[PDB]
């Protein structure tokens, strides 16, 4: 791709304090702030039902893949201008691939 | 995505008369010319097992998605220089996304 497998165990404390205020990963975990990403991968941007939201993600139907989610996680807003996710963005690659390759595995 | 959904039933016809010489679709299905593509979806080129792919597949490391899959059958020699699947390309978008529609139920 132009991803390439970090670590796992480093991408779940990334996960921890950089994602878990807003969401849960788990099958059967609730919504939050932000949706439940259990599935995430190979679905568009949207569709997890019962949440609520914007206009712009819907619209941007991103097809969900590890490399998509490294140029989203760089900068959220870039990618989809009007996006309520409040989140500045993760610029270093090695971080985006340890966390990416946690949520690979933990999303499934 | 930059890919729509087409017609399943138009996908398989298309399938058989430009595919099926190669390859197979289903889960239990055998490689031929070409590999078996069960699964294909989210998967990275040159992973199936038990098939002999180029050089040229396998370090070209695409993530299959929808969308990859129609820049890929729009010209495939383009796509992945050097691949041995001789196969000239569908040109048409509309083509492409009955036959991707098909792609993406067959092969789950
Ligand atoms: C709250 C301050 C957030 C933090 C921190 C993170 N995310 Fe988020 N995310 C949040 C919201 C409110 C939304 C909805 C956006 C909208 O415009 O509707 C999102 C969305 C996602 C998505 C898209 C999901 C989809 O189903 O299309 C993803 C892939 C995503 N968020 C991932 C994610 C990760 C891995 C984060 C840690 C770096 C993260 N987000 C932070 C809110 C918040
Ligand atoms: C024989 C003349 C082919 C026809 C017609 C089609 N494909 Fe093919 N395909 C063929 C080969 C020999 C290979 C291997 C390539 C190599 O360089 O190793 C391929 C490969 C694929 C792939 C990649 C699979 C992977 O696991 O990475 C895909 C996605 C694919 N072929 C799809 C496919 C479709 C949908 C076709 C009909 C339009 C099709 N191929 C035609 C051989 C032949």
């Amino acid at each position: 791709t132009e991803f390439k497998a970090g670590s796992a165990k480093k991408g779940a404390t990334l996960f921890k304090t950089r994602c878990l205020q807003c969401h849960t990963v788990e099958k059967g975990g609730p919504h939050k702030v932000g949706p439940n990403l259990h599935g995430i991968f190979g679905r568009h941007s949207g569709q997890a039902e019962g949440y609520s939201y914007t206009d712009a993600n819907i619209k941007k139907n991103v097809l969900w893949d590890e490399n998509n989610m490294s140029e989203y996680l760089t900068n959220p807003k870039k990618y989809i201008p009007g996006t309520k996710m409040a989140f500045g963005g993760l610029k270093k690659e090695k971080d985006r691939n340890d966390l990416i390759t946690y949520l690979k595995k933990a999303c499934e």
